[PDB]
């Protein structure tokens, strides 16, 4: 299983905003994975698993389409 991260904000409503957003351009699961780093707790928006490398791809298009940010890849944290 394949996974995106879209974005990682100390704001946890830029987030939640962030993913709300997603649920519209993508039918892979959305959710925050939020850690400690660096002494602040950072929310990390991701998707996946997603099923190929090719769906990986026309949902990172999908999201630039619909301008949400610059999704890479990430090992599932
Ligand atoms: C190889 O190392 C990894 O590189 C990754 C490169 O993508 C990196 O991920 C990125 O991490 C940066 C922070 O380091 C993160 O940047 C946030 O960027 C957004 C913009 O997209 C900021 O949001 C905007 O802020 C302005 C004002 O500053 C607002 O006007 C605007 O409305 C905001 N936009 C939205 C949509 O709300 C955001 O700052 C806001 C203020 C916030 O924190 O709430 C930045 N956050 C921080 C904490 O600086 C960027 O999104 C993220 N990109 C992706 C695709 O995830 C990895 O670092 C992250 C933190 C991680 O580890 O998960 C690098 N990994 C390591 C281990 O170093």
């Amino acid at each position: 299983g394949l996974y995106l991260q879209v974005g990682a904000f100390a704001n946890p409503d830029a987030a939640e905003l962030l993913k709300a957003k997603l649920s519209g351009v993508t039918a892979a699961p959305v959710f925050i994975s939020s850690v400690v780093r660096n002494q602040q707790i950072l929310h990390r928006v991701r998707l996946g698993p997603i099923g190929s490398a090719d769906e990986v791809s026309r949902t990172q298009d999908s999201i630039r389409v619909a301008n949400l940010g610059q999704p890479t890849l990430v090992r599932p944290d």
